[PDB]
């Protein structure tokens, strides 16, 4: 290979010829730098972004890395729930003219979570799939609401043309010792929601998540099995 690229305070790992993971870091007192991962997808003369970094300035650095390494307009960004690690850098997307999308419920939750809402709301059909009219130009991003889990609003994304699915903070890796921050969790539905994400992207073999390296479908099984203990 070539290694994972460092650009300002971020790290970018290429996962497929048109997909990269972005990683940004925040110090949390007690246990050092906490990585948060999102995605970057090159499609049909544009770039799509999934999740912000923790901060505006870090998010502005993602845009700069895109401009330097890819050099295609960012058509849109989708954010996967209203917490700092996924939505902390909304202001930087908006300053850069980028159309932003989140679950309607994430936009309703954003103020109480201290987040800036996306500019557009996604709504989801009864079977969990995004309503296409509310997700124009998403191209290969297939967006699915699996039910409440890590938060009430958490949504997940598959990348058509690849073996990649992104569970965001709903899914922990296959050796995680707990389900992490449950302050906003739905402990009743968590397990079913994790299993629904797995059934929605049944062919995905690389599962990207918010706080560690990409794992296999074992991350989904282990997560659901941990969530079973909560209900
Ligand atoms: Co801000
Ligand atoms: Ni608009
Ligand atoms: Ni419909
Ligand atoms: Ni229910
Ligand atoms: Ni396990
Ligand atoms: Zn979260």
């Amino acid at each position: 290979g070539p290694g994972d690229q460092r650009f300002g305070d971020l790290v970018f790992r290429q996962l497929a010829p048109n997909v990269w993971q972005h990683t940004s870091y925040l110090d949390m007192p007690g246990f050092g730098a906490v990585a948060s991962n999102g995605l970057i997808v090159r499609d049909g003369g544009r770039v799509l972004v999934v999740d912000t970094a923790w901060t505006d300035d870090q998010t502005a650095q993602i845009l700069n890395w895109i401009k330097q390494e890819i050099n295609l307009p960012v058509a849109l960004a989708v954010v996967t729930h209203a917490h700092q690690d996924k939505m902390g850098g909304m202001d930087a997307l908006h300053a850069a003219g980028i159309a932003t999308y989140a679950n309607a419920l994430s936009n309703q939750l954003a103020p109480q979570e201290g987040m800036v809402a996306a500019q557009h709301s996604l709504t989801f059909a009864a079977n969990g799939w995004v309503e296409p009219a509310t997700a124009p130009n998403f191209g290969p991003l297939k967006v699915f609401y699996p039910g409440p889990g890590h938060t009430s609003d958490n949504i997940t994304v598959g990348i058509d043309g690849t073996d990649i699915a992104f569970g965001g903070c709903l899914i922990k890796d296959s050796k995680a010792k707990s389900l992490g921050n449950l302050g906003d969790a739905d402990t009743e539905h968590y397990a079913a929601s994790a299993r629904a994400f797995g059934a929605a992207f049944p062919k995905a073999s690389m599962i990207v998540m918010s706080h560690s390296a990409p794992d296999s479908r074992a991350a989904i099984t282990h997560t659901a099995r941990m969530a079973d203990k909560l209900r």
